[PDB]
């Protein structure tokens, strides 16, 4: 374990990820990433998608898999 995207998807398949926001210069840049599990909303913020993704991913495993060792 070590990527929450990875370990997400070991729970759940196919899950699609949204960028519902993308704001600010070119110089502080701020991406945010939504990704539903079981009907629920998890999002995550970062300088870049990449990261904004993992941090989707890391607060739906907080919520529904709070033993996954990251």
């Amino acid at each position: 374990g070590k990527n929450p995207v990875m370990e997400l998807n070991e729970k759940r398949r196919g899950l699609k990820y949204e960028l519902i926001s993308e704001t600010g210069g070119s110089h502080d840049k701020r991406f945010v990433m939504e990704v539903e599990v079981d009907g629920q909303k998890f999002q995550g913020a970062g300088s870049n998608k990449k990261v904004a993704k993992a941090y989707a991913a890391l607060a739906a495993l907080e919520k529904l898999f709070p033993d996954t060792p990251l």
